[PDB]
């Protein structure tokens, strides 16, 4: 009873994840820097499907065009050698001091122009390497104080940036879509578009909404105390789940980025249940940090437990949905009735229906139990492999 | 130096606010029930502009059509006697046991039909009394466990309900718009459409989006640790701030509904600054609970401090924006540059602009301070009336 | 592979738990009131060991001494008929309006005297029924605003109340100990002694500290975002874990009181691991609310899943600690070294030890990985019954 | 109406505060390193009383004994030149990789011995420079996973470390006391002794409790959603407020360390009210980070606003307590009765007092309002300088 990943499971990892040297706000690095080509090789051996990158993970900031080409060639050789793909890429608009007040919504106009040029350069590279999704995380877009940022003007600037990027892609004829990744705070006191809902809403105001979706992250919605499976369900309902970041988080605090399955384990179960039953077919991407307590052996153990926990939860969610006793419980709780239209008969028929109001027996309806606790204990028993 | 409300300030109160008897999850009522006509008279004397109501606040659940007409006539006489208006109304789809699994997204279809009929009956009354906004708070729409609610099916049911309501209003030719009020949790373990962003996003999928906006509440966004002024700015940017609920909240915990100005006082300052500078012209509605420690004298004192604190903050925000020294600080922090287009010259010009990349001096730009702390201390000094 | 409780597992339930009628801040009761004798009989059939009570759960507030004796006689007959015990009792100092500003720390002196008399009356009854622990939950002790409560004076009043109760018990020669139950907020805006640490600290200032310990609750420490197993470890270290309340909670929000095992499932695992390895021998008490969605069938299903989840977690924690591979991992992570004294050789020897400073190789020590992620994945695999 | 600090106000600053270069988990430094002698001179000009330091702030890690003496001599000259004092010192047991699993509670014994030697070396220096308080912040003492740390063994190790430090000080005859600074999380997933209450409780188990108190920090208790003034009141009640860290925090999230007065402004008001009315006489120490958006002008502006906001709040709290109308309101709310003993007449008299139970009119007592909202609005009006 083991749980071995293959490239067909579509598991991906950012370079910055296994590559995190362990520098935190209070401490120095505990691990040496990893060569991207070493991470590609090590992740391939563990059964991953591919890797993702920020521009600056792959090509050191300020590299000359000759060093750039060299970094890319070595990387490309490692992909060729391993069969690893690059399904997603993104921009670092957060590390360099120039970005201390944001990239696309910096108060300084010149910075905002530079942010766009830096992004466009990396869209070209991403396309070259075969990425289908381009992620935007505006971790520096926000404020620590109320007068520093007019948020209406800042959303104008953010719309302008994303519209220019959509013009660029369509003008180049690229097959690439954008995914906005929300986070509510950290490193800014408050970040703009802080949740999946705020990002979904914003997208509907862009000039070409069909080019944009979301890249939600488990731990970021949980930093606002929100139900991650519920947020993903809304993104799926809107047709905007382009990509996803998988990890774990213990409640409302700094962004922990624990390996997937740590943190809120029942939420991880209901997330896998949803992705698998909705048939999500994008990458299963891990955005996690091996704790700085670990050496490189602990790094690869942590990355392997990401994949393992996904597969165990997949098996338990599938057993849950396949169990006849669960299917009967779902009927008992009227999940079947939730899926039926309230009033396919139309408004006028509803208005004329005395059984909907005038003659509706509200006490009899009130008295019916929902049988949710029995259903939830079956879900617990399935998760724990304790079906008796 | 006093701060007296008049009806022209557009201050409104729910019947359920000053009428809260003080029943909490752990204790009995501490105050007797108020007659709606007494609350109308007492609020008029304090300088309020109008009141709002749930159906069941005004007409006892299960009232006959004769008792109904009587309740409404007495109410209407009190409005006539005082000049009070009714700008907003809403439905109770949360108290009665029949609603224990939701109204519009209850698993039982019959309940969902009943929820719609109950709502439509009250839209007619609201129109009769002159309301312009109809609020929907789905406090029972959600779940305590993951298998109880398929959230894609539940959003289908929620869309269906709101589309039927928009069909009704347009068929009747009513001048009334809908406002969805988000809350992240309580009384359900997780509530659907938990934040302003999730509600804005959902609205874009309705058949007639122009009929729907949001009614955000200070304390509800703060129950997710979010920046309320930032959420309001996004609602204003989308053109969807139809109504607002004003109160206070101390951080992430149960819904406190303190009087406005209690809770996060700096957030209240930045909220008033925004509403006044954006020229919001709807009601300034208070959804608050006088603490159950209070007798009726404490009730009216609490309601009066709601209005007082709004007026004091209005004065301090106006003094802030009018101060030449603040105007200079805003320029120093490049708020003027945030309001200018990043690239009105267009994409091609941006791509050809060497000063945006090839020759952009990133260290010089990085070195410029934002001068945000000096700006924020001027804002503090203005709030505290300590300008030296 | 089933998990059947017997009275020997020491599982107990408050009357108020299965008896909760489902009244919440926003809704009416969904269930009829249960007779205490029915709950005793139903819990006995499920395998419970005993029940606990507030005074007012058992004897209706304001009962005459004749009704009192009658309520107690019927109760006592049900205990005799079932073999159920009563290991713990407590006082309701929170429901009645008189307690709206607290019991022991109400500003009104007369209320504080009444709170003490009401408590003492119930200590006598508790002793009569064989309780060994008397719990105090000061849910009304606190404030919504800063000037309402001088907290130094309020701690004086709280000390005075607990000292008088300790004088009473010792004067009567009773064998009963007190346990303070912390909660950080709700129903008061902030509650005094909000966490296990604050209660432990307070106890050290009482006249007879040996009479007092803590009754921590899973969901209450999690309402402050704290690690419940860590808080219990500190209570065990102090010798003050007199009693415990078991339930589940999804993060920082209102007090959910979900059945045990819901909420934070990994925390529940580490809690059971600790209680079992420290050999806690008190009651395993459930303070939970069957969700108001449920009818009485759902009530008893929820109570049975409390016990079931405890037993499953007990089995998985025991398998974890017994696994040789885990024992090797614990050594790899130097848990054995944590249990050894840092400096049993004494201060002077430490000062003279050059290998502790002058010649300590800090880079070699820094380079050693802690191997925590491999250990934590073994714990995950054990929890999920996925050991491969 | 200005608010100028002098050395007599006892305002102090850590070297690491104005010296923070702005490195965060996601970005590089935005400011150059400050010489400690420059910070001493600049803080003296702003009206500060003194500075505090970690060992490694003052003497670069790994410095030779000759460089050490040089660093100290230059520092000492700057103190002499300015009249600045050093009232507090502390140890860095968090930055160096060797401390990745803790200092005093690292699993590796050798690390724990090294942590103690490093600490003792700095106690000698602190004494030399005149510090009266030695702070311990165990930011690396904790865990990200449940099996990594046995918390009973870890509290044994923590007790052992603090007892050895108390033996050292008493053996040397030093006049220095210890203050433990709690924090609930960050950089560890959970930190041991996470709140003021947990630290107070732990202290009572040390061999010489009179040597130890707490150094609470505004933003750290707020990272658990707790009421900071209430926690300080308990520390004052226990006689353990040895030192305090002043700053601001917006709710439950990463540790922001905003300047004092930012964050929760009403909490800052009630804190100053308490410190001033209890007559706290230790340093008013600021542990804050000027946001990384700022240049050095913004650094000194931020440090000056710390002091300014303290003085403005001091004035408003003093005006509040001195107002006759407030004094009358406090009586109306029975704050005077809270300060009187509940039962100075003793237990037996209480038991015999029929007016305390048998003849206590609970409805009349319940009906009395507490008049807390009127009191709290007077406090608001005083804070805002809006007394009408
Ligand atoms: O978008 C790219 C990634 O950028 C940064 O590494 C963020 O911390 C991570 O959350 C995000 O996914
Ligand atoms: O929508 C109507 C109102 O309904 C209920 O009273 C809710 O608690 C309140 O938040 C909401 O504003
Ligand atoms: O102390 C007795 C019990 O009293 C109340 O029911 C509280 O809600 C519960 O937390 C507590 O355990
Ligand atoms: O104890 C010394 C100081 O050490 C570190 O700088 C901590 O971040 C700060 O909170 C603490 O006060
Ligand atoms: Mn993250
Ligand atoms: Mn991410
Ligand atoms: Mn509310
Ligand atoms: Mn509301
Ligand atoms: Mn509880
Ligand atoms: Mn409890
Ligand atoms: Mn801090
Ligand atoms: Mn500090």
């Amino acid at each position: 009873m083991n749980y071995q990943p293959t490239p067909e499971d579509r598991f991906t990892f950012g370079l910055w994840t296994v590559g995190w040297q362990g520098r935190d706000p209070f401490g120095d690095a505990t691990r040496r820097a990893l060569d991207p080509v070493e991470s590609v090789q090590r992740l391939a051996e563990l059964g991953a499907h591919g890797v993702t990158f920020h521009d600056d993970d792959l090509i050191p900031f300020g590299s000359s065009d000759s060093e750039r080409e060299e970094h890319v060639k070595r990387f490309r050789q490692a992909l060729d050698d391993t069969g690893m793909k690059v399904p997603m890429a993104t921009t670092n608009l957060f590390t360099h001091p120039v970005f201390k007040d944001g990239g696309f919504t910096a108060n300084d106009r010149d910075v905002r122009r530079y942010a766009l040029r830096k992004t466009i350069r990396n869209i070209d590279l991403a396309v070259e390497l075969g990425a289908e999704t381009y992620v935007a995380w505006g971790g520096r877009e926000g404020a620590e104080s109320g007068g520093a940022k007019d948020v209406r003007d800042a959303l104008d600037r953010m719309k302008e940036a994303f519209d220019l990027l959509g013009e660029y892609v369509t003008s180049q004829g690229y097959d690439i879509r954008f995914a906005i990744e929300p986070k509510p705070n950290e490193p800014r006191g408050d970040i703009l578009l802080p949740t999946v809902g705020h990002a979904l809403a914003f997208i509907e105001r862009l000039e070409r909404p069909e080019l944009y979706g979301v890249n939600p992250e488990v731990g970021h919605e949980q930093m606002a105390g929100l139900n991650f499976p519920h947020g993903i369900a809304q993104a799926l309902w809107a047709g905007k789940l382009f990509h996803i970041d998988l990890n774990g988080q213990n409640g409302i605090k700094y962004d922990q980025d624990l390996r997937f399955g740590a943190g809120d384990l029942r939420a991880a179960f209901w997330l896998v249940d949803l992705l698998e039953s909705a048939g999500y077919s994008g990458p299963r991407h891990f955005d996690f940090k091996p704790p700085r307590t670990e050496d490189f052996d602990g790094v690869w153990a942590s990355a392997a437990g990401c994949m393992r926990n996904y597969l165990i939860l997949k098996e338990r969610a599938a057993a849950f949905r396949a169990d006849p006793e669960v299917q009967e419980a779902l009927r008992a709780s009227r999940l079947d009735e939730l899926a039926r239209p309230t009033a396919a008969d139309g408004l006028q028929a509803l208005l004329d229906d005395r059984s909907a109001f005038e003659e509706f027996d509200v006490d009899a309806a009130a008295a019916r139990g929902m049988a949710f606790e029995r259903l939830d204990q079956l879900a617990m028993d399935h998760l724990l492999g304790a079906r008796g």
